[PDB]
């Protein structure tokens, strides 16, 4: 049965203190993955759920508060207690959507062991706060209330069609050849193309040349985008961090400013003519007029009014006129729709979950139930995969994919 | 008829400048009672409505701006002009929900005598402002936007089941015996229990020992709660105080900050899993997971979005599946539901009124009409009582209860 | 056909760089007219749309940032290139509703020539910002978030019944006779009365005597009103200016404060008993209890919650029970309703458009469609007139009226 098989996936992908998103393909700890995965662990062991996030901060967080999207843990034997019991990993230099405070609030409020909850939350709170502070200091220099991503990887939605035009400005001349490894695990037709990776690496090399300095990265990056997904997730996380601060009796004045200015910013991304939220390209100084599943995420933030939520509900229904399974990652009528290729059409369980949560919060119970039912149907028939073809339901991407298993467990708790 | 009998109750309970909540039982002036009662007086004499609140501030307000929940006026003969015309009462050391600015705005805008309205509002405005300022200075030291109550009495909902766990931490060892007087007027089965009063008095004695010093009260009180009711009422009152400030041409910059930070705070109390607003226990650092009628009061504040209001509408409908009369003070399916005991189940007219107001403002006209109809039916059949059994409709608590009469008059104006 | 005839009106009323609102009657450039007219020009020539607003700022904006409601351009021959190519107009001393930033955002985002869009927006942005800054500095000295108008002309709704009581305080003793010129073009029955103009001119003479000094104008004007229309339009314009700032990579911190404080202020104008938004009279210190079409404009600002929007939808439906054509400028049951007289009842195309936009944004598609259909029906049958009788549909006021033509073109794009 579903829950039993989901637990098997999480335990197989566990490395003790963290969970790989998928064996082989993603053999390290990822930031937003660990946050979703921790919700799954609440169905197995509460301590284990906390440990996922302790590990992320303890081994990932940099001295300036930055939380990187990958912690490159060295491979260990799946045995405890090993020689290190009887007797500092590298990280990436970019971030990912900051869903972690939302998960921490949930762990804090619902852990049946209240002494443990207080100990873990008090430990993590100043670390979360330092991460959020880094985001505004490094990525919102104009005090807008919106944070900028400098790499499409930071959206978590690597090859979203939203990033096509911004990425077209990234130089690739004299880029040395490099060796792809994702193609050992996943068919290239389901992955970003060569032209995408060329530009992913060009950006990396620029940042590395700049010694990962925030000021020069902001000024020099040829990719500067206000991602609706990243920002909706940050607004939600700020609201949840505020609640933690009050419950723990810390001063949240700083967080209140982020919330209020962020509400203004996130609502600015709404395009009335399109009836949808768009990411913005700050190099071109233009909205990116591509409707992706990320544009539903302000529901999860809780910023729109009901009318606006109702227009999104209509749009989700429209996408459902063309795809059997909600929610495709891009509008199925978009000329960029590719039903098998990663973030250009396939259904993702984490986004179904966040968007169902948002719709529920706005009273759209039928739509929330549909998003759940489709997610669970996909996993029942095809197992725990990274994404699914919205037309056929076929599994795609990573096999034994952790957040799919995790959210199967969480959603059916 | 209802209105004639209501006027009789108010006139019987009048002591000239203020109205007792009920003869014998409550033989002094109470803060939130006087505010609701003033609305009733608008149906008799506008000057008399203003006088209620002038009296509250003139004889109640302390030098630091604190407005106490009781002004202990000495008994006077019900004759005017007496010897004091031909020829400084004590107060309590705690507060109550600050509904007064909302009432003052209404008196100001609707008094047919505009010169009197301007004179009274100009007089009260700096006093209201000083009270609100005291609340944040004394009860929001961490600049959260939410105010803390240190005594269950300050909620106005003395024995709400929400306060059970917080109150369990209040020491009662070596508490001297004391003599209850409420039981002269009301059956003990309809009142807080001995164990409640023991802890009410323990807190009083602690505050008295500390000479009512705010800093030490905040640090030392074993009862520290963010009450959803108190805070929803404060948010509404801040919005109304802002409007008064602008109309009177005073600078409302200070009030704007309270409003904006309070909106963030009040919305934080929403629990998505429960689909309801909870008060928070700041000693435990946890939401109090008990659904009381106070959790509907953010509607009166005007902070939720419509989706959230619709989830509350569903919950009110649920309570109506189990109780004949809305709105019981606690969920009728709660294990703590006691249909006769004060704030643990009985229907209260003031809360029916505030919640109907809120639902109306969100477009839920049928629900608002039901809350009105039930309130009026209860008073028609059982007279003007403090609260009513939600299953049978039987009157309970104080007899000839002032805010019930007052709001009968106001609601049918 | 409609669009062809609309283009003829705009081209006839063009003076090259700006468009007169109507030949003869309004032979200069007006502030809010030019903003609506620019939307019409997008259907003819994008450069021409920008030029309308460049002209307004370049020849209108004063040294302190004030944008005046009229730029008194001298008459030129309708020939180019004239002698000035082969070989500083006066302005008014009051302002008008600041819809211009909203129009600039639209031109910026939708111009197919991106290089031109960036050039024009970068040029206008600091000018818009200076105008908004002037509004708060001169007209919000108490830091309320709401701006005051000192002349009914500044509402754009010159003789709205809302201004009757405030205008009654303006002295007319010893006012010299003057010579009306509007009556050359429009029947007096469709225009403000003598008693209105007497008070319009009295205010002008006061401001002129004070050398148009903001401090003394605020202190001495016998007319000081918080106009719901002006403020709803300003809130919308602030939101749109914020978006421009972020897209252009300018610091919007200042604008964020205007938005947040303005949201508090605009929502304060809601009267729960009336179920409508009122303008406020700051001399009397009272809401003006007259329901005009301006009270729907907070929908265009995007400040109400859905419940409140639904109460406005009900009110619009009510007005439609009494008038064939929505939206009359005042409640058709008002004792002040005059179906032919300017802003006291007639239907206006610009207000139909803004209110339809607002209703659409709140999910009220049927109502938005009705407002569009009525506007287009009126223009099809009666041509492009300043306003229309809501009972009969008969054209009234200015002939060949520019914003009617412009918005016919924009609405049917
Ligand atoms: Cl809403």
């Amino acid at each position: 049965p579903l829950r039993t098989k989901a637990v098997e996936v999480l335990q197989r992908n566990s490395r003790g203190a963290f969970t790989v998103p998928a064996h082989g393909l993603y053999p390290y700890q990822w930031l937003w993955d660990s946050a979703f995965i921790a919700l799954g662990w609440t169905q197995v062991d509460w301590e284990r759920a906390w440990q996922e996030l302790l590990c992320l901060f303890d081994y990932g967080q940099g001295p300036d508060g930055m939380l990187p999207h990958i912690v490159f843990h060295e491979q260990s034997r799946d045995y405890f207690p090993g020689p290190d019991v009887w007797g500092q990993p590298a990280t990436s230099g970019i971030t990912q959507p900051p869903v972690v405070a939302t998960v921490v609030r949930y762990l804090y409020e619902k852990d049946p062991d209240r002494d443990r909850a207080r100990e873990r939350a008090r430990y993590l709170f100043p670390k979360l706060l330092a991460f959020h502070r880094w985001l505004y200091h490094a990525r919102d220099p104009y005090r807008t209330g919106l944070v900028v991503i400098v790499h499409p990887w930071e959206s978590g939605m690597d090859n979203s069609p939203a990033w096509d035009k911004p990425l077209s400005r990234v130089p690739v001349e004299n880029l040395p050849p490099y060796e792809r490894r994702d193609v050992k695990h996943v068919n290239p037709e389901e992955r970003p193309r060569k032209e995408d990776y060329d530009r992913y690496l060009s950006l990396l090399y620029l940042f590395r040349r700049l010694e990962y300095d925030p000021r020069e990265i902001y000024r020099q990056s040829p990719f500067k985008v206000v991602d609706v997904g990243f920002n909706a997730i940050l607004q939600r996380a700020n609201r949840d961090l505020y609640a933690l601060a009050v419950l723990l009796q810390e001063d949240p004045y700083e967080i209140e400013e982020w919330i209020v200015r962020g509400e203004v910013g996130l609502e600015a991304l709404w395009d009335r003519e399109a009836g949808f939220y768009f990411s913005w390209d700050l190099v071109a100084g233009e909205p990116i007029a591509v409707k992706t599943s990320a544009g539903f995420l302000p529901l999860f933030a809780g910023t729109p009014h009901q009318g606006r939520a109702s227009l999104l509900a209509q749009e989700a229904e429209r996408w459902g006129e063309k795809a059997r399974y909600l929610l495709p990652s891009v509008d199925p009528t978009s000329p960029f729709f590719e039903p098998g290729r990663y973030w250009r059409g396939p259904v993702w369980i984490n986004v179904n979950w966040m968007v169902a949560e948002g719709f529920r919060d706005y009273g759209f119970a039928a739509l929330a139930a549909r998003l759940k039912a489709d997610a669970l149907a996909l996993m029942e028939r095809e197992g725990f995969r990274e994404y699914y073809d919205p037309l056929t339901g076929q599994g795609r991407g990573g096999e034994g994919f952790s957040w799919s298993a995790a959210l199967a467990l969480f959603w059916t708790r």
